[PDB]
């Protein structure tokens, strides 16, 4: 139907069609008058997996040859959603599948509504790592993901009595199409035990085991016929585990409850014995698997020639302790080598300055579980801080800021200060995030080592992100400047003199339109709701924390509301307002803003003088899957969290490149966006990060506002008096209180601008050729947040490697 | 090669190696230059696979075009063993395969020992299921074969140091590529909570939800293209399972421990609540599924007609209540009718008159877990015990003996007076069991039913136990005969005209050397143990229990071992004996009886005067793949058991069926067996059931036979005084205690008759002329006890049924 979606030719079309009924019939052992769409979708998937094999095993035997430099991404997250689509763009397979399946009387679109999510993520973080891993393979790097395979992933939302109720995500239980297993490199790892000492160094002896088994997932390059891999480790007991009879069987599943679930609180620190197992088994097996491929190329010179390791946050921080354990321990290299082939290998990417984030694991756990590694944290500490104190001679608050252990009630170690000290790179991921380390957390560090600290504002991969979510926009695009971009973003650029161009603008606004209605239809067809097309989509998608304040957009709404409900024969703007997002489950103020949003809705949906102009839902299970359908529907991207405390976003950067206008704070990677488009092409409002500090200093003091702003003062009443909740009349008193006495986000005080924003954002949306107008210039210029630029700076910068476009032969 | 294995045409071969290639490439994502011996078995069973599904999803739609009477067969274990040969054996694809991969430079045999058996059984009751099903097919029934897929089968076994130790049988670590899953038929099932009763009935209420999910096996008849099914439950969490968050999802364990490992005690009665549990989910899942299919045909009136359910022991017991549960409670039929219904549906195999392995259940077990399935047993028991009156007025310790709660200390139910009252047959599975059965602990329900009561004797596949492990035969067999006995075994009788043929004889002999020989081989290869292949091949191999009678062997083994110490330089018929089986991990006394023939081995194997004219090796993990393999190697059988304890037995039938000549008691099938060949034509010895009685009513003094018999007090003297453990000297103490004061099963007592009649075994061995001429009359009168002339009984006298020979279209 559309260029970018392929060719679909007679001899493709023709074989397709032979390969769906062969694996209908042979893989799935049906025939065409039992069969479910179910059965059509795995047909589908097993059709399209077959044209990835030859390329996979081509592009591993390809790495084999030619010996580069490897990378190896750690994350305990990667959150891949579908991956039929995927693998159909990324091997110009899209119109020849929709074509084949047309033939045979099945609509893809509905096949593809079937795949579960690989929702192996929380969010943001294990996102990244997806759009990583696509963008490494598009650009030509030898490079493996290296993660954990949870036979449950991220708890499925469900809303009762506007309530968050959490359920199991059962993802694997109709089976996973593109993963294979590999029992055969399967691989031993230790727990517990003791640490003797020898003539001949130390030994790590009466451990437990836990065996890791691997299984691999294709990553396909864009239409380069690259093929990368992604390894998730299961965990699996020993055969004489435990070995009455009966109970050590049933005793297994303590040690392969490691790989059971993704904890589900967004990387909040919870020191949970549990997830330490889960850090270190990633850790341990990928390690093993590393130098297993290092050997098949005694010197570990070459060692940094050879590897790179990435640490996604400090999750994996035991690599480097690891690491050490290996070369020292087994290997028997002095320390001062390991220790310079650990730092040339390492580079840590820090996701958050927030605290609660912030790995600070007690002492006494790894002095239990992973007694070794202590002793060699312990080391690596003595000697970082002989270094500190050389440098710095007489500064003794300095050494103990910069201590790997923290002394108090209990003893801890700084995950974050031993990814420092054992990398030879440190990353923010967008410039002012990475500018804040620098001034504030790792201050200390900076002035002993300037040499480490780096950039990497994040990125969004195009493919998933325009592509493959807005078919409609990346087609009027190509029309224009052909089908390049989709490898190079920065091409968009070539849009700006469409700017005045009428068909253009029409094309753009048309759709966005068909996406609204598209959208809107959905939401009546799988959740029964009805929403005005015609009014502005304003959403804010993202998990929910109070540092993304949700409630200054709750604030807002009701502010409308309680406008409309003052004059309501006067004309406003028409506004649907989605929120969507789930809350960590113990997370008790989280689930307390859900609550607040729906409730908000009882009471705006259904007031008759309100009418279609303002309607607020709350968006059910947010998910990679949910966001390619809100996201190219969205008018308004609501980025509104305190300036200082959003490191990056990426959300951000998905909503501009579809078509919406965002209004934000200077926070994170909105002031890069502001800075490419032109700040006069984005709706900027509220406290900078300076103002912010002054607060601080000063003390905030949430009552003046409320003193000071009749509205403000108004809404927190209706809050307090049982406005929004009848029933439960003191329901909200904890969210007021939270507001009115210890608010760390400073809701009021970025109130009033955000309000007056949202009043021009209003004004412009009354002149439809204006704000496409506007939107093409954000469009244009978003360029700079694909993950490919990302990945090319990693690539070149940290690991020391050049990206490639050149194609591998078919 | 061989005739019996088929055609090697040359478009087969040609197809089946590009198959092979194509699974090689597209299925397990390999090269030739990476692939494993492993990889080449996987894409070997994929090739075969795929031939079974043409064929699968024909018979399964002719079932339902056809509507015939369908057959469930209920049972907790199914011994399958490896099914790649077994495949291509009922396909006709062996010669081929055999062909295809010679071409590509494999040796199938190498590729056929890497398969993990299927090991959901314990011995005899399993792999009669096994066998069964196999008939079945081949006889085209429409059957089903019901059970669990555990995680964990039985046991590995391994020896240390003479003692028995376990090992998780992980079977399922690299795949399973013959099972199909279907998550699409998951059912409920439901445990615990509580009775209510309404105006319109009784409701179960306030339950716990299992689900149930299938995973479906193919099963191929020999060469007639029907392809049946066997379906296996897994147990699954339902996704609100316990819905902190992290525990309630850790917690899923809990319910999926149903299905995760299979009881190793060969059915020995431990009334444990997950053994309880794992009988009703079978039980539920089964009736669930079977209701479904009767409804896709309100009318129960036919359901009889067109259902028959066969309970294999009282294990799937569960099933007649149930069945009344979903008539009564769900259905609203009343209580006559659906009696009615229920018993015309239902027959029941007893397998053994030991009293520890009865089910007999506490009732407050079924209190807590079955609630409602109590109350149905008593209602049940309450209106068979009015007949009864009925029938015998004022007999009143009827009453108390035929009721099915058992009153004491605690209150029972026992379950095999449950089947008998809900079931129309109940039969046993050898002649003299089926008597005994009506004389003693039946005697009062034959009494009242007499037409109830019946014999299906036991038998063996033909395929898997001669065409399969023993092709050397089969071929020398189908050479004089053709090939019409594999599925018509009673035409081996027409080898009795070959008896005085000196060809056939020099043949038979050759055949039974060549295995010798393959064996010897095998056990030096794997186990690095050396034997004498010219010897007598003397084999007990059947699980250890002390009703078997292993003891009786290993002193007979130690006779002759004093025999040859006290006249070194006399000659004796060399021997090689062989024992080997697993003993139940809780039962202490089979693990010494392993671990006192071990200790024989110690002493007899390393004695020089000795020499190789007696070896004693205990065969280590005795398991199907293994009696394929020793069963065609061995020249004298020993079955035993004390008369009156082995039920059928069915080993010895594979013995029968492979050239050994068999020592035995008249016990189970052994009667039988011997009645066929004739009785000079096998070595009976010991007590009858009669002589047992006679020698139970005046009492057991196995002090007698120590006074009396010398030879016999030596042995005992020599276990006592350590002997075989020269440095534990008291370590057999509990053996000849139980020997002197506590043998149910008087060992003693037949232990002359036994060396006298093993004596009259090695006369003849020194003559293998007559050796072989008694071997051609076993092996031609062996007929009788092919599984298809069990399962034709079955067939015809309880399902109503008529078996086919007739071919489904290719
Ligand atoms: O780098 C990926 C994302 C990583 N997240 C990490 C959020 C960590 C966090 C989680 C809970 C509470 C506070 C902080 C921040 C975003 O700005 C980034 O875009
Ligand atoms: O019917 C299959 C077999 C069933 N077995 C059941 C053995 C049951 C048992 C298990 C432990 C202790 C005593 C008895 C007896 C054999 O004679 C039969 O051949």
């Amino acid at each position: 139907q559309i260029s970018v979606r392929g060719l679909a030719g007679v001899e493709n079309v023709t074989e397709l069609k032979k390969n769906f009924n062969r694996h209908l019939h042979f893989t799935l052992v049906k025939d065409r008058n039992v069969a479910t769409p179910r059965d059509y979708y795995f047909a589908l998937a097993h059709t399209v997996r077959d044209h990835l094999v030859g390329r996979w095993i081509r592009t591993q035997q390809h790495y084999y040859e030619k010996d580069p430099k490897r990378i190896y991404y750690l994350s305990l997250e990667f959150y891949m959603g579908r991956t039929l689509q995927n693998t159909m763009v990324n091997l110009a397979l899209e119109n020849a599948c929709d074509e084949a399946t047309y033939q045979l009387g099945l609509d893809m679109e509905e096949l593809e509504e079937i795949e579960e999510d690989a929702g192996l993520g929380n969010g943001g973080l294990g996102r990244l790592a997806a759009c990583f891993l696509d963008s490494m393979a598009t650009l030509g790097l030898a490079a493996y993901g290296y993660g954990i395979r949870y036979e449950f992933g991220i708890f499925n939302q469900k809303i009762c009595g506007g309530w968050q109720m959490e359920e199991a995500d059962d993802w694997l239980r109709y089976g996973n199409p593109w993963e294979k297993a590999r029992p055969e490199f399967t691989l031993p790892v230790h727990f517990y035990g003791r640490v003797e000492h020898t003539s001949q160094g130390a030994k790590w002896v009466d451990t437990q085991v836990v065996l890791a088994m691997p299984y691999d997932t294709p990553v396909p390059g864009y239409r380069n016929n690259v093929v990368n891999t992604m390894r998730l480790w299961s965990a699996k007991a020993p055969n004489d585990f435990n070995l009455g009879y009966i109970q050590a069987v049933l005793d297994r599943n303590l040690a392969e409850n490691i790989s059971r679930v993704l904890y589900p609180n967004d990387n909040f620190f919870e020191g949970k014995e549990l997830r330490l197992k889960q850090e270190y088994f990633v850790v341990a097996a990928t390690l093993q698997d590393i130098i297993r491929r290092f050997k098949s190329s005694t010197n570990f010179d070459a060692f940094p020639d050879k590897v790179a390791i990435q640490l996604n946050d400090t999750h994996p921080s035991l690599a480097i302790p690891e690491l050490m354990r290996v070369l020292v321990d087994l290997e028997r290299l002095d320390w001062d080598k390991a220790w310079e082939v650990t730092v040339k290998t390492c580079a840590y990417t820090n996701h958050t300055v927030l605290p609660e984030a912030l790995e600070r694991w007690p002492v006494h756990l790894l002095e239990t579980l992973l007694p070794r590694h202590l002793q060699i944290i312990y080391e690596i500490n003595q000697r970082f801080l002989n270094r500190v104190a050389a440098a710095f001679p007489g500064d003794v608050d300095r050494l103990r800021r910069m201590s790997l252990v923290e002394e108090g009630a209990v003893k801890r170690i700084n995950m974050a200060h031993l990814c420092i000290a054992g990398s030879h790179a440190v990353n923010g991921v967008a410039r002012i995030h990475s500018e804040i380390l620098k001034k504030t957390i790792f201050k200390d560090f900076y002035e002993l080592e300037p040499h480490k600290f780096q950039n990497k504002t994040n990125g969004i991969t195009p493919r998933r992100w325009l592509v493959l979510c807005n078919p409609g926009l990346a087609e009027i695009i190509a029309e224009r400047i052909g089908e390049e971009y989709i490898s190079d973003l920065d091409q968009l650029r070539k849009l700006l003199s469409y700017v005045d161009d009428e068909a253009f603008i029409r094309d753009v606004a048309k759709v966005k339109q068909e996406n609204k209605l598209k959208f809107a239809a959905y939401l009546e067809r799988e959740y029964k709701v009805h929403i005005n097309p015609n009014s502005l989509f304003d959403v804010q998608v993202k998990r929910i924390h109070e540092y993304k304040r949700q409630l200054l957009n709750c604030l807002h709404v009701i502010t409308l509301y309680n406008r409309i409900k003052k004059e309501p024969n006067k004309f406003v703007v028409p506004r649907t307002v989605m929120i969507g997002g789930k809350a960590a489950p113990g997370y008790h103020m989280a689930k307390m803003i859900i609550k607040l949003i729906t409730a908000i809705g009882d009471v705006v949906n259904h007031d008759p003088v309100v009418g279609d102009r303002l309607r607020v839902i709350f968006l059910e299970n947010y998910r990679v899957s949910l966001a390619e359908k809100v996201i190219p529907a969205a008018d308004l991207s609501e980025q509104i969290s305190t300036a200082g405390t959003e490191a990056s976003g990426t959300g951000n950067m998905k909503f501009m490149l579809n078509g919406a206008l965002t209004i934000g704070t200077m926070d994170g990677a909105n002031v890069e966006m502001a800075e490419e488009a032109g700040e006069e092409n984005f709706f900027i409002f509220g406290m900078r990060v300076e103002d912010v500090d002054r607060l601080d200093q000063r003390g905030y003091n949430a009552q003046e506002y409320y003193d000071r702003i009749p509205e403000l003062r108004q809404i927190i009443e209706q809050l307090s008096s049982g406005f929004f909740s009848p029933k439960q009349p003191d329901l909200f008193k904890d969210i007021v209180n939270m507001l009115m006495h210890h608010d760390r986000f400073k809701v009021f005080a970025d109130y009033e601008e955000y309000v007056k924003c949202q009043e021009r954002v209003s004004a412009l949306y009354k002149n439809p050729r204006e704000w496409t107008r506007m939107v093409i210039r954000n469009i244009a210029t978003s360029g700079k947040f694909s993950s490919d630029r990302t990945i090319a700076q990693y690539a070149r910068e940290i690991w020391g490697v050049e990206p490639s476009r050149q194609r591998l032969p078919a």
